[PDB]
DNA sequence: TCTCTACGGTCATCA
DNA sequence: TCTCTACGGTCATCA
C-alpha cells in the first residue's frame, strides 16, 4: 500500500494531485509544501515565470486542471498548474533561479525605461 | 443569357471569378482591368493594404481561392483575393485612397525613425 | 484565484 | 503569384 512521498505515512492521496498531476502526495503534505504543490493560474505562470501561451498550452509539457472561470461561467475556463512542474521548466528555460531573477531584472528595467 | 458586366458582349465568364468571387466577368475583361480583378496573395494584402490575419481569415468578409504553395507543396496553401473586395475593405478601414496613403506614410516614417 | 486576442513589426522555417 | 507563428507587452472584453 503506497505511502505519500513527502510524509511516508499517509496512504490517502490528494485526489487532484494524484489524479491530474500524477503525484503520490497527501492533502496535508501538499498544504505544508507550497514551494512544490501549490497551484497557479495560467496568468500567474506568465507573470511569475515568464512562460508563454505556446508553452502552457502544450499538454505534453504540463499537466493542468481546468475549472469554470470564477469571474463568470461564460468566460474562458481557468487553468491551474502545479508549481513544481512549472518551476522546473522555467529554470530549464532561464538557467536556474538566478537566471530567472535576471530576467525579472531585465523586464523591470525595460518598463522603468518605458 | 447573362452578359459580362464590363463589356456587355461575352457570355462565357471567367470560371474562377464567377465561381469563387461571384462576379459575372469574362477572362478578357479581367485581364483588361486589374484595378478590380487581379488576384493578390495574402502577403500582398498585408503589405499593400495593411490588412491583418483576423480580417483576411474571415470567410464572411472576403472570398478567397486556395492553391498549393508554389514554393513547396508541403508548405501552407497559398490564398488569393480579388482586388476589388480587398480594396473596398481597406478604404472602409482607412478612409478612402487618401487615408490609406497616409497610413503608408505613417509606417514608412516609423521605419526611417528606426534608423 | 481569470483568459484570449486583438495591435504594432519581423525572421525563420516549413516549413 | 508564399504562409505562419514564434517573440516582447498590454488593454479591452467576455469576454
Ligand atoms: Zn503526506
Ligand atoms: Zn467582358
Amino acid at each position: 500500500a503506497p505511502k505519500c512521498i513527502e510524509c511516508h505515512i499517509n496512504i490517502e492521496m490528494d485526489p487532484v494531485l494524484h489524479d491530474v498531476f500524477k503525484l503520490q502526495v497527501c492533502k496535508q503534505c501538499s498544504k505544508e509544501h507550497p514551494e512544490k504543490y501549490a497551484l497557479l493560474t495560467k496568468t500567474e505562470c506568465k507573470e511569475d515565470y515568464f512562460l508563454t501561451d505556446p508553452e502552457l498550452n502544450d499538454e505534453d509539457l504540463f499537466h493542468r486542471l481546468e475549472k469554470p472561470n470564477p469571474h463568470s461561467g461564460t468566460f474562458a475556463r481557468m487553468q491551474l498548474f502545479v508549481r513544481c512542474e512549472v518551476e522546473a521548466f522555467a529554470f530549464k528555460k532561464w538557467g536556474g533561479e538566478e537566471g530567472l531573477d535576471e530576467e525579472w531584472q531585465r523586464r523591470e528595467e525595460g518598463k522603468a525605461h518605458r
